[PDB]
């Protein structure tokens, strides 16, 4: 059924991406017995973008602990877009909100291990490493478009620098948030970190406990949270299940244990198409009409 | 042991009712099987306040049905404070971003069933009843009061009124609101509310669906993202149960089935509050019970 | 020259009321010796609107002295729309911005002398009657319509009443506020008040110092810098002369001493249709092609 | 008098720069006829700062053309910090109010002619040239300091690359910005840029049209509206004289013709400055004057 439905739910949704900014829709999930199903197009390479600033808040969490964490960077929704800057400003002494927007995660990679961006993209790519197995490859050509044109980025950046919510200098900082941005990935391979996250850091294919289990569950939360930034109120009531996008169209889901999936899972979906939020259009009608028939709200 | 650790944990969080504006602390647990372990001030009633917005809420939906109550009112987090009403003008057209925040709610009492505010408040205490067991009783000395220097939540209420998002009069509203909001109740009562949203609306003592399960499912989800306003965000990520607070005091929070292995309902009560308007020992001692016994959904 | 030359702007302005949300253009031009000038619809009777609330400005500042009056209400420019409510909530303790937008005027008229809407307005009406010589007559079917659906009022009045800024009940507050609003006058009334203020408080005709040079010079302040609201700025630049607008379309301008108007005047005009800050479309096209000509900017 | 009013002033604010972030204070009075009147420290050599804003500002006008700044600028009072963002992303397309704040100041920077930093640089140092008779020199050790810390700036810039509103390169204009800001002058070189701006234009020591008057005009009304910042309500109110102010401690301020029977240009410096950014005791100062001579042009 599982494989079956998806195949159908991706054919019936495709076409609602002549609604975004592309008619691309793939999905893949993964259980913890190995059992693994896809259907559209989910062998296709896409860059993480925003889906990296979970692992990076993992990453710097597992080396800083999560206190020193929680000291630079808050974990309250903003109601704002994941780019906006005007709570830098307003909200004085101007701490970023959570580390899922693009001004805490700027920050989180500003905090990350390392003297460099190299050191610090070290760090990073190591522990990606740990979970899907491989060293992370990056789309040079999407950094390097996107290194020239980070205006508002640079803006959030450097704001924070002021603020002194910068543990490095901004370019450094930049160039850190930019390529972690810019690691390649498919469904499946986003899948897979949905799967550990879900399993509270254990990798239930390689029986091996990669990420602590609070730091984890504190990602988790964060997901259902801010995930989807000021669309995440429509994903807990709609989908129920932490959720993260990525602007390139990517969206990472998991559902936690306890007829399908009972021992849970890891969600990778891709859908170019993004919506007025960032999130995937169709990727996102895949992941409610999915979540809606086999009741994967953990409400 | 779960009897006995609350009354540890409220005796020890008892105390910090000093850095809040107070020393009472009570709480309560129950379980589908009906049974039910109390601490401290469990049995003192108090207003539930904002804690009624659930309900309120819960029955608009049942009442005009989910697709009617979102053209009127979102689902999503401010990050602003409870009373704020800096979107109402900035967010145009204004619809008011969730029914937990104080415009909101406003909004969803002017949509409840009725001519007046004796009738939406009519149809509201019938829920409330079908949930608790009997028509509530409202504190009506601390109405009147409210009555009289409700001003924030007058503005909030006439500013939607002109950007379009009151279906009723002003005035109407701010009663219906300002009278749900005086509803008296005890820990037991909110727990037992809990429990029922807990199961999907299924109420465990009197084994009946009490609740459409979608509508149920659907406050649960907005406890867990703006019950606790602009402190939901911390309270995922460090008790991560879905909960609602009242600035009385009240908090009302729920674990979903799979200690109480089959869910449960909590109704806790600290009267000293902290800058988010949710009470300060009672959401201590909400945490520890999270942490200790790994409540948390995520 | 003067009297033909506005007879030609008014025909040529006129048209452009089709722009705004009403074909009404009326102008009344009015010197210290007496010499007077009109065209188009000058005599034909408006609300004054927000242009009474410098007359309620001044009011209290006679009776409670420019001091109380500065404690209750500041005289800065904010940048927002006549009836915004942000800065009420946003800065804190929440003291208004200004006498001339919505929220400020309603605290003026909160503080003015009575202990009723009565007895406050009775006060008002007097300086009033000073000014135009004669008592206020008030359009009730407009006042009784304003009183009616007045929402975004009585909102700014109960959220200042909450901060205290209120130094009286809301309902009895915005009876005066809406009282002096529905106060009716032609621009040969406004063009008096003008010319009044246009010399420090002294009137003209009537030889004598019916208000107090600083506050009447406080008033003029005032106008230039919030007169026109979030246009101000336009105004500033492009008339560069003090300046009060009313929803109902109408301009009270003033010219202080020193080939026309070299005594200087008070000028008033009245056009229905109104732009997106509240201000006279076509009033305002008339007044800004009168300074730019006859050079009126007082910088 | 006036020479000697003046020391005594002066004398008498100088003690109040302990309440701003700074003991100096200078003035310089300048009148058409060429008389030149001082006290304090006005010899004392200060960077203009944001005074230079309006330079920058007029010379964008003479080269572009006042229609074309317009379009990449408004002249609207935000009623914020000099160097707030808020409204870059709030009001949406995100033209810059004004060109008296940061951002509209760093827009003006980016429109001025030519392909780099050094070519919009040298245009302005020419007209500032027209003015006060001298290549500017620039304040290599402020600049230098400056550069390295202009984060909030660089965020602003940033952000109007991003909306559009910046017909050049970030850094680029952010060397053109930080150095017109580090351009040197005394009270004396200031205040002759009032007179001239008080004469709308024309140059009463060279009897020349240095300024398009329109130019001029639109410049003296930018003063009066934004060039006190968040601050210039109370300046129209209690000074009611054209002012432009910097955070190094400069005023600079005019009277148009019509004591100073026919106008004048006024420079002030006082180191320590007020929340607003202009000059605590500079400012007392100037009040004084304006209050005691009557210069309000209200």
């Amino acid at each position: 059924n599982p494989a079956l439905q998806l195949h159908d739910w991706v054919e019936y949704y495709r076409p609602f991406a002549a609604n975004g900014q592309d008619s691309q829709l793939g999905i893949c999930v993964l259980e913890p017995d190995g059992t693994m199903i896809h259907a559209g197009d989910w062998n296709v390479s896409f860059t993480m973008q925003s889906i990296s600033k979970v692992i990076s808040f993992i990453a710097a969490c597992m080396s800083r602990g999560i206190p020193y964490v929680l000291d630079r960077v808050d974990v309250e929704p903003t109601g704002d877009a994941f780019n906006s800057i005007i709570r830098l400003e307003i909200n004085k002494p101007g701490k970023p909100f959570n580390p899922m927007i693009n001004a805490g995660a700027l920050t989180i990679a500003s905090i990350l291990p390392g003297e460099s961006a190299y050191e610090k993209l070290e760090f990073l790519y190591s522990v990606m490493e740990t979970l899907i197995g491989k060293r992370p490859r990056i789309h040079e050509e999407v950094f390097r478009s996107e290194w020239e044109t980070a205006h508002r980025n640079r803006a959030l950046a450097y704001y924070l620098k002021e603020t002194n919510f910068l543990e490095a200098e901004v370019e450094e900082t930049l160039e850190v948030y930019l390529k972690q941005c810019a690691m390649e990935s498919t469904t499946e391979d986003i899948a897979l970190i949905g799967l550990i996250l879900a399993h509270d850091g254990y990798h239930p294919i390689r029986h091996e406990q990669v990420i602590p289990k609070d730091v984890a569950k504190l990602a988790k939360a964060l997901m259902l949270t801010c995930g989807m930034y000021n669309a995440s109120g429509k994903y807990a009531a709609f989908v129920g299940v932490p959720a993260k996008s990525g602007v390139s169209g990517g969206i990472m889901a998991l559902v936690p244990p306890s007829q399908p999936f009972q021992s849970g899972c890891g969600i990778g979906i891709y859908g170019p198409a993004i919506d007025e939020y960032g999130n995937s259009l169709t990727g996102g009608m895949l992941l409610k009409h999915m979540a809606q028939e086999w009741e994967l709200s953990i409400f």
